[PDB]
């Protein structure tokens, strides 16, 4: 099963110049706690974001060119990033909004951290179907000390 996680600013914004333009350490925890021993699939820039391996976790780049880090696995295409997962409950797809478009008709499962920030950005999460999709999780939080912001932790099952 594919799931994609990813945290998502009003009108669905996730990237500004290769960041993550708020601070919210609550949702580190919760894509920890989701993607932990499982396989996680990423595009070029967002590997390039991160710098070194997630630890924990078999790290999947797609690229349409060489890979240039033997300490991740390197794909060039979708299906073959699927295949490179092996036999595992759980794929986890962590971004970027390219990526996100394509694994989306894929997908069975999102887990979207809904952060109420207003912030420019130049990526965002794709425009899904809302009526495909059934709510089965949804965990609202206030800002506090260490998050600036309100949140709600959704998830969603392809109907
Ligand atoms: N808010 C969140 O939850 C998250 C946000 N982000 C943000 O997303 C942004 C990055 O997203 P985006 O710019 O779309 O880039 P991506 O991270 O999605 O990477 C795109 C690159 O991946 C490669 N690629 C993608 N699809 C394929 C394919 N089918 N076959 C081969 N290679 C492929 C290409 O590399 P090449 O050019 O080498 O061919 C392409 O240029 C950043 O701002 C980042 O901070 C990232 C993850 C989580
Ligand atoms: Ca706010």
């Amino acid at each position: 099963m594919i799931s994609l996680i990813a945290a998502l600013a009003v009108d669905r914004v996730i990237g500004m110049e290769n960041a993550m333009p708020w601070n919210l350490p609550a949702d580190f925890a919760w894509f920890k706690r989701n993607t932990l021993n499982k396989p996680v699939i990423m595009g070029r820039h967002t590997w390039e974001s991160i710098g070194r391996p997630l630890p924990g976790r078999k790290n999947i780049i797609l690229s349409s060119q060489p890979g240039t880090d033997d300490r991740v696995t390197w794909v060039k295409s979708v299906d073959e990033a699927i295949a490179a997962c092996g036999d595992v409950p759980e794929i986890m797809v962590i971004g970027g909004g390219r990526v996100y478009e394509q694994f989306l008709p894929k997908a069975q499962k999102l887990y979207l951290t809904h952060i109420d920030a207003e912030v420019e950005g130049d990526t965002h999460f794709p425009d899904y179907e809302p009526d495909d999709w059934e709510s089965v999780f949804s965990e609202f939080h206030d800002a506090d000390a260490q998050n600036s912001h309100s949140y709600c932790f959704e998830i969603l099952e392809r109907r």
